[PDB]
């Protein structure tokens, strides 16, 4: 397989279930309280790492205790963290999250050091992306630095992926050198203006992203899998039907997974089908980045899958 | 000045301001984030210190670095807190807040070392609670306790002001036990079944709450300041009109300065009007308990108040 960079954020997670969210002014009684590493980017390197990809990790900490414990946890999930800088005088992304009875979930976070990683800094790892064979970004680390990276990787031939979460509008000229994109239902809306709640919408807005220079649009579904686009051809791809305990963390899981099996040369709908393995078994698991399985577990559960 | 005891939670609040809060299933980027000292309990008490009364506190922490850390805070407030025991093998009570651009809140507690505050724990503060004038507690610490505290506090002519916020229904006979309760419209309607959304709704509820036993009821009103209700007389106390930028801890205020002026011997009009003073200022600041203010500032404030 290729090699992989992974450039996004790391957070400390404050997770707290509860049974309902609480509504305006409201204060509600929750259950399990936990704090845990986060963030999308950390969540998708450790997606890729577990899942096989050879994967380095190009992100920024704080030097707070959860800044200078998260390197080490990282490195285990089988992650380069060379390119994790940690940024002295200034503390960790911090993510604070609701789940439901249901477990649905809502964050709020604060970037703290993810916002250090600057252009300069992504400048300063030129030949990992060049060298690389995919670069994979959210949107919780500096738009700037995204496309700083975008740019780098168009040059040198090298994959660019973007996963467009949290949803934001971009500019022309980021949408412009993204190779594979893979927004939800809410960010395909906010990128081309096209409300996603079926196939026919799904081909509308991957028409819209298709005609922004992307040739490859992923548009998850949630539990109607996703629809993928390949330069104006698409089909739906389902997911597993399992019962969801918790959500979070499935799409990083998708894309994480998704990169490792393209990266192996599993052609597209094969690792969609890999990826949304992965993300099955996330969804059936507490916790965010703790759900992430491992290559052996995603394996058993396709060879059961008859 | 008679003294008081109050009785109640502790908890780290993680408190992330943003723009709006995030809808299920949704990633919002915030802005300033702190942790701070909270709890209704402790705030409570600081508003209780700070405007002058004679104060004790009855609370259980853990001892994680923020529970060794609170007692040494909350003493400088003019707190008793030899009551404050910490308790080994567990960890302070957790609070994660959003505050929103308008300056409302959400709020998700997680018990923690509150939950060790138990009736046994209560009962070795027997002495203490019968020889105070009043006791002012809420509802988050063990429902249990609550009783065990107005119980005594019952038999020994000392008042019981109860708070009983966050909302949840509760047994007639602690009701019965309760002097003075300080609903919010949301807890009224809890408690009674009529919603309050207006001074004859207030009214109705405010009745049903005397028919409980408690000669004292004060459903406070938002922005609109309190329907007063004593054994059946009711009159609306208005606020003081203000900017708010963050109405968080207005309730938590109102009650220990409420209390403080009642323990002067000021007649329950004027100490609702102190309150409303203390009140005011709070929502004009950012943060929970480090907006409550010192007794110097309310006089200021009513002393400008022509
Ligand atoms: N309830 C579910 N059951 C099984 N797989 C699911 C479920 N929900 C989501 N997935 C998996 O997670 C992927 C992303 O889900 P989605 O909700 O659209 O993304 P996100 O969590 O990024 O908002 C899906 O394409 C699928 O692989
Ligand atoms: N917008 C406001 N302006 C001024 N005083 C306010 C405002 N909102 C609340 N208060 C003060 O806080 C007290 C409690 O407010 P309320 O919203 O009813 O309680 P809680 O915060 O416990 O839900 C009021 O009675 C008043 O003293
Ligand atoms: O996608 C899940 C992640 O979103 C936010 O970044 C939280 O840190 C969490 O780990
Ligand atoms: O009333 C404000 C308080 O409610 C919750 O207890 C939080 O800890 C916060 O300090």
């Amino acid at each position: 397989a290729g090699s992989l960079v992974v450039l996004g954020s790391i957070n400390a997670d404050h997770i707290l279930n509860l049974q309902s969210f609480p509504t305006p002014g409201e204060t509600v009684t929750g259950n399990h309280y936990q704090v845990a590493f986060g963030g999308k980017g950390a969540n998708q390197a450790v997606a890729a790492g577990r899942s096989g990809a050879n994967i380095a990790f190009i992100a920024c900490t704080g030097d707070d205790s959860i800044g200078e414990s998260v390197r080490q946890q990282l490195a285990t999930d089988n992650i380069d963290i060379t390119p994790v800088s940690v940024i002295k005088g200034e503390s960790t992304g911090v993510a604070l999250i609701f789940v439901n009875g249901e477990g649905e979930n809502v964050i709020g976070i604060h970037a703290g050091a993810n916002a250090a990683l600057s252009p300069a800094l992504v400048e300063a790892q030129r030949e990992r992306i060049a060298n690389a064979s995919a670069l994979l970004m959210q949107l919780e680390s500096p738009l700037e630095s995204v496309m700083a990276a975008a740019k780098i990787a168009h040059q040198n031939k090298t994959i660019v992926a973007l996963n467009p979460a949290p949803a934001r509008e971009l500019p022309d000229e980021l949408l412009a050198l993204v190779d594979i994109i893979t927004p939800n239902e809410t960010e395909a809306e906010k990128l081309t203006g096209i409300r996603v709640e079926n196939d026919e919408d799904a081909a509308k807005a991957a028409q819209v992203l298709h005609e922004k220079g992307i040739r490859t649009v992923l548009i998850t579904l949630g539990s109607r899998g996703v629809w993928a686009s390949v330069n104006g051809e698409g089909q739906r791809v389902p997911g597993f039907r399992v019962q969801a305990v918790d959500t979070i963390a499935a799409g990083d899981t998708f894309n994480g997974a998704l990169i490792t099996a393209l990266l192996e040369e599993k052609p597209l709908p094969e690792a969609i089908r890999f990826a949304h393995a992965a993300a099955a078994i996330a969804v059936t698991r507490k916790g965010a980045q703790p759900s992430v399985p491992w290559r052996e577990e995603i394996d058993a559960f396709l060879d059961r899958q008859r």
